[PDB]
């Protein structure tokens, strides 16, 4: 079964960037939902109840029909807020190889910067906003609701590894931003974990 | 050009089931930003521009195909909200031929709210919940992000002229039940206003 995963940091480490109370409730409460009614679905697939989250996610089209949209909202919602914690610190500096292949693949930081701020605000309603490595090539893509590019373009319309990503919920920014969405991604900056999206692209370049 | 209607009452006139904090913040800014961008993408078209946005969101497969999608989003945006904000009355009963009618498609007042709270709690991310005069039918039906049924099923995946509406974007709800819809969705029933509900199966367009 899952569980609410322990964080790399207290909830006012973000701070002032992301707000603490926010950082708090959605810990406990949205991604903790997210886990329970994950686990409700799973109680009765004890042979998938046993996958990493990351990984039950890449095999959605194998579960029973009436179980397949239930765990994409809410594995799909576990998955991506795991994921998400790790990506939020604060002080590191983007460089070394991933520098190098952003340069790359989109010219300049500043303009990948731009093209990530641009899928951010322009994902309507909820969803996330990513950084991923199809193969050879970093892209940037956005889903909707709880979907992950873990599942796929035929599930999610979007695809490759997820390098690092941005909750664009309301939950994530209301509380501080209020419906100032791009607010909100320009504070992103400011707490972008570099070293841990390099991590990730180090394990998979 | 679209503007922000006011209120038929003060932000405070649904206490204490709807919180006056979010009436002002949903008022003043979400819906204020769907009625400019909606604007926005409009001055380009001096033959849509100045028509009901109500009117305005059944002709979408008439737009440009570049400005299809933006004002699907705005001009749903600023329709729903029209509709949600007159839709709000204390002090009103669910009676006459409106009861009637209800009892007579879903076989009671509970059944109908019982399907209504599963409609309003079951879409997952951002949308409405809505019940809708399908010919002569009620239905209950729910749309994503600010899709209309006015907008047709291929658009919306949903059809019928909507008698009423509430709004389940978390925005709505966030400042007082946090993530617990559900609870938000209970106090709906003391706001829902059944006289302009009634107006509308009434008139039946
Ligand atoms: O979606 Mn948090
Ligand atoms: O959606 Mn207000």
């Amino acid at each position: 079964s899952y569980t609410l995963p322990s964080l790399p940091y207290a909830y006012d480490a973000l701070e002032p960037h992301f707000d603490k109370q926010t950082m708090e409730i959605h810990h406990t409460k949205h991604h903790q939902t997210y886990v329970n009614n994950a686990n409700a679905a799973l109680e009765s697939l004890p042979e998938f109840a046993n996958l990493p989250v990351e990984e039950l996610i890449t095999k959605l089209d194998q579960l029973p029909a009436d179980k397949k949209t239930v765990l994409r909202n809410n594995a799909g919602g576990h998955a991506n807020h795991s994921l998400f914690w790790k990506g939020l610190k604060k002080g590191t500096t983007l460089q070394g190889d991933l520098k190098a292949a952003i340069e790359r693949d989109f010219g300049s930081v500043d303009n990948f910067k731009a093209e990530f701020e641009k899928a951010a605000a322009s994902r309507f309603g909820s969803g996330w906003a990513w950084l991923v490595l199809k193969g050879d090539k970093l892209a940037v893509v956005s889903t909707a609701n709880q979907d992950s590019p873990l599942m796929g373009e035929a599930i999610s319309g979007a695809s490759g590894f997820p390098i690092m990503g941005l909750d664009v919920w309301e939950h994530a920014y209301f509380l501080k931003f209020q419906n100032r969405r791009p607010d909100y991604i320009k504070e992103f900056w400011n707490v972008v974990n570099w070293d841990e999206a390099a991590a990730r692209f180090a394990a998979k370049k």
